[PDB]
């Protein structure tokens, strides 16, 4: 009944929503349930592509949803066809856990202010019964403890202090953390250390302008402006979603849990419009902790399937974070009740500067002759908070067909309590007086669904070697010959492979159905990343378990509706045992994944050992990868854009 | 002359000229030119003294190298500019110097005029009467072991334009004429056993009008993107010495290196504190991997065989540097000893650079927040060294880190294909009858750190899980990791290269200081992941013409004149040898631990053609930072204004 969208990977809008909500409602008739998640269940692969090329069948428009019953554990999810108001598929998981909403962690803070256990733990800790308003608390999912599994839905509340509400908590942990039962909303154990550690008696580590004049005695003058008008207007042409910019068309979905899905992308070479990527996103992510204290080990969050960088996200207007002439879209999700909320500016587009594209000139007039072009970027970006911490995310197009995608981390370090006597080293540093910084990694799953000019793609890992033949031979006379070692994954296994600094290596995907008419090469994206950290926990590990992807820089899967999130559908308190996600992508390694519907899942990031600089509050850290065009032109394709300046040879004897 | 301000200053045109002067009137009677005249730079020591120590002002010397007709080799010294005198020389038989602009500009008419050749072209199809067709490039032969360093040599590269305009890069022809530079003749051709004639295939060209009838027209212009600083800019030059967000530092240039960062300082609230001495890059090379003769002659040192500042671009005619622009002019001398100037070789400007930092509160969604914003300092020049182009960024940022950004563009080299020859797997066919050969871009930054001070040390930080397996008391659940740091103690123990299974950092510390809260030493970290292992074999004429690049890092006792670690003058050299990088490894013995040190870092990429890169290639990046860690109290930061900025107080006012 709702009204359809202009698009079908458009995301849900607050009717579409609503029309969801009040069908699953009905459904559940008397039973007292609560709204998890509601969001676009996507269309068939296969399906999409034949309404898009094929003249084929229009897919149904689809809302998954998640919800919770009072008395009844786990979960139920199900579809809702949404123009026949019904729903068509449904199944009770009483043993998983859910993604945690906003509403699941702002309850928590109230939750253990008034628990007579903690309120005694906190008077225990130096903070007095009738100061429990200065307790804080960042609640996070257990993640996984043993001690409940999935029986219960659990919190763990790291708890801080504040003496003042405008105080960055961050500098004053206490040493306990309370355990709470979720949707009970009580305190069910608090984990107690033992040796206790009082709550520091140092002033705040502070970053606000009047924290820092009473800090350093003033703040910086203000520095002269630098402004950036576009006063003709942007170059870049969206309708509803779809974008496009310097020949890239694409769609710009968002939701719940990965924020920013790049869909269809297709480059127009001279009116031939050519498939690159059929779907680009982040699909999960896990940042793990390296003190093996207890409990610290419960510290490995994976952000975008336990809180979701859809539900953390900023709203950008405001704060000044995208400077230019933007476009915005919001975002659009439920509530707990099953009403819709909005997220405004939750994503925001420009085009910026971006340096030179390409620049030659000739020695021969000393210069003279000399082409010159500037080169501009399309940025589609979100940021997002997850407690401490934010994400700010950047996919970039680029005028010579790359993609890139910019990560900048920044926020506050998680911090624990240190006592005077304590040494933080090995797991972690003494950012501030009290204060322990652990260890960490911030690790991410770049998921690609790719369609390489058209369909039947395969991958390879490419490897820069040395001839075989020895110095002074024939084949080698001086020592210098060099290739690229192209190895084509043929089953799932081959594709299991870690970045390596003694090859240089790159990945490519690539179409076997194609051939460049030039090098004889098929066409190809190459992916160009050298931040990959190995995981380093151990095999075994929970860490690892629950991130089966994490341990390989790239994994390659056949393609299958419905394999977005590789540490499975329902995260929180999942132990990492069983046949689920990548684990259950990967099977027995032996399935074909050469010139076929493929999924190739990158893992990359930073390990981060903390130092002063870090705090209070972090400068942005860059993380980045690129895929390259390379062997899918015939030539430069920026070459037709107006280059700055230019003079011929002919032009500059002239002169 | 007068004195400049700086004694980092480069040599003006009127000292150079006072160089030349000097060099004809000791040398009287005799022809000479001149190849190099140019800043010799004060010892370290001096310097320091003069700058903190109240000690005299260091002697304006100039550093020449000069060759005579008839005679082997060069003739190098210095000049004492006060008193017009040579006070040091020294005459070199066996080595060859740098190629200036003026020795390149000769050998195409030398080739264009030379019988061989001539007879070459016409057997490769192109009539004697359309040799104002031909082109070269000049390169230093670099190294030939049928001649050594007996003549002066360079190759000719040879290709092919049907129009002036072309870009001759798809017209390479199948031989190298080998010519005497000083004699200005050609002495050998190198003529391959398959013979291949002159591409019949159009040229591939670039400019408007070439891609008017290629692909029918040219996208519309864009609407502008434009960037104003109505109040000016927030840095600050005093002469050659810059004053922006804290940092202090003397921007110089010379003709080898290019750009020269000096007397590199942060003030931390009233406390002046150094980080570098100096830091620049010193060396490259750019090895192909094609084995086929004679590409193994292929392996460019463009600093040390043709000079990053003689090779550099005047910036600004091109719209290369976007914004409210400083600018700065390189001097030389030319062969006859007079002052060249190159306006604008350096270019200096800020700008935007995204977040600097931010934190939200999700308590009162959001409401409660602070963003800052980044703004960056960019000096950099582009050089082109014959089809390629080099452009060089160094830039400063807010949170005091250093970090260099290098785009490479221009055309690929490229060598002539037949038919039915396949370039694989040496090189890419990117265009009919053209055979992009495989190659590697390596670059040495030198690094002469002064962190928090004097006596310094390296380490390598390497990212380790703890020892103990999973399920011991010491790691119950498998996930405890650390950083390892390995102390250098003598020079044989940097010897490091990256690694991706540590994702391996470099420290440069001083271990006489301590951080006041973490207690490790105050640090920069070298940050650097574009680190390709050098391909060429061990032993090979690359890996000894290139000592430092068989390792991403080396670290060395500091000696003044440490400068150049493939050697003072690298054309031609065989690579066999105690000079450069070599000699300053020595038995690998002598200590690097707290003393003054140097520390020369190997990185760049490894290039299989590919065709987008044809016949214009699209900027390829390489970067590396240098992070200050454990080196202040807190994030620097700080105490800049943000852009916006809200309390949980204020947001519960509002
Ligand atoms: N990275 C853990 C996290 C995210 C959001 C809220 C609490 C904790
Ligand atoms: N990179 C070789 C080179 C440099 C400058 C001029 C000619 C050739
Ligand atoms: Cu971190
Ligand atoms: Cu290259």
């Amino acid at each position: 009944a709702p009204a359809r969208p202009a698009h079908p990977l458009d995301p849900l809008s607050t009717a579409e929503i609503k029309a969801a909500t009040n069908t699953v409602k009905s459904y559940f008739a008397g039973k007292k349930i609560s709204f998890n998640t509601v969001t676009l269940r996507e269309p068939a692969r296969k399906a999409y592509i034949q309404w898009k090329e094929q003249g084929g069948p229009l897919p149904p428009r689809l809302a998954y949803y998640v919800i919770l019953e009072a008395g009844k554990p786990g979960v139920k999810e199900g579809l809702v066809d949404l123009a026949s108001l019904s729903v068509i598929e449904t199944r009770a998981l009483e043993t998983v856990q859910p993604i945690l909403t906003v509403e699941d962690l702002c309850s928590t803070e109230e939750v253990i202010r008034n628990d007579p256990a903690v309120i005694e733990q906190c008077v225990l800790s130096g903070i007095p019964a009738n100061e429990m308003h200065k307790v804080y608390c960042d609640p996070w999912t257990i993640g996984y403890d043993e001690r409940w599994g999935t029986g219960k839905r659990l919190q763990q509340a790291l708890v801080y202090y504040r003496s003042d509400e405008d105080d960055s908590q961050y500098s004053h942990p206490l040493d306990f953390c309370p355990i709470v039962d979720t949707e009970e909303k009580k305190v069910i154990f608090i984990d107690i250390p033992n040796r206790r550690r009082k709550v520091s008696k140092h002033k705040h580590a502070n970053f606000y302008p009047k924290h820092m004049i009473e800090k350093v005695g003033a703040m910086r003058p203000e520095a002269p402006p630098i402004n950036v008008t576009q006063p003709e207007g942007v170059s870049f042409k969206m309708t509803g979603n779809v974008m496009e910019w310097s020949n890239f068309k694409f769609h710009i979905g968002f939701n719940y849990r990965e924020g920013i899905v790049l869909s269809d992308v297709s480059y127009n070479d001279h009116g031939n419009v050519r498939p690159i990527f059929h779907r680009i996103s982040l699909s999960e992510m896990i940042v793990p902790y390296g003190s093996p204290e207890f409990p610290h080990q419960r510290k490995h969050a994976l952000d975008i399937g336990e809180y979701g960088a859809g539900y953390m996200t900023n709203p950008l207007s405001l704060g000044c974070d995208c400077k230019g002439v933007i476009h915005y879209l919001d975002a659009h999700f439920s509530d707990r009740a099953g009403d819709p909320i909005t997220v405004k500016n939750a994503v925001c587009i420009h085009e910026e500067d971006d340096g030179l594209l390409f620049k030659h000139s000739d020695f021969r007039d000393n210069f003279a002759t000399s082409l010159v072009t500037r080169a501009t970027k399309l940025v589609v970006s979100q940021i997002f908070t997850a407690a401490n911490y934010e994400y700010c995310l950047y996919w970039v197009f680029m005028q010579d067909g790359a993609i890139r995608l910019d990560i900048r981390l920044t926020g506050i370090l998680n911090t624990y309590i240190l006592g005077d006597d304590e040494e933080a080293g090995p797991w972690g540093t003494r950012v501030y007086p009290n204060v322990n910084a652990h260890n960490h990694q911030h690790l991410f799953s770049l998921r690609i669904d790719p369609r390489i000019d058209g369909d039947g793609n395969s991958a390879a890992a490419c490897d820069a070697k040395s001839s075989p033949y020895p110095l002074g031979s024939p084949e080698n006379m001086y020592g210098n010959a060099f290739y690229s070692e192209k190895t084509t994954f043929k089953t799932v296994k081959d594709s299991l492979t870690n970045y390596e600094s003694a090859t240089g290596r790159s990945w490519d995907i690539f179409n076997p159905n194609k051939v460049n008419p030039y090098s004889g090469k098929p066409p190809s994206y190459k992916l160009v990343s050298t931040q990959c950290p190995p995981l380093l926990a151990k095999e075994g590990s929970l860490v690892a378990k629950r991130a089966p992807w994490a341990s390989h820089s790239v994994n390659v899967v056949p393609y299958k509706d419905n394999r977005l999130y590789p540490s499975g559908d329902h995260v929180p308190q999942w132990s990492g045992d069983g046949v689920r996600g990548m684990r259950e992508w990967i099977g027995d390694g032996s399935e074909n994944i050469d010139n076929t519907d493929i999924l190739f899942f990158h893992t990359f990031g930073i390990t981060h050992f903390p130092a002063p600089e870090d705090f209070p509050l972090m400068p942005a850290e860059p993380i980045t990868l690129m895929l390259r065009p390379r062997h899918f032109f015939t030539e430069n394709p920026g070459l037709d854009i107006q280059p700055s300046y230019a003079m011929t040879t002919s032009e500059a004897k002239r002169a």
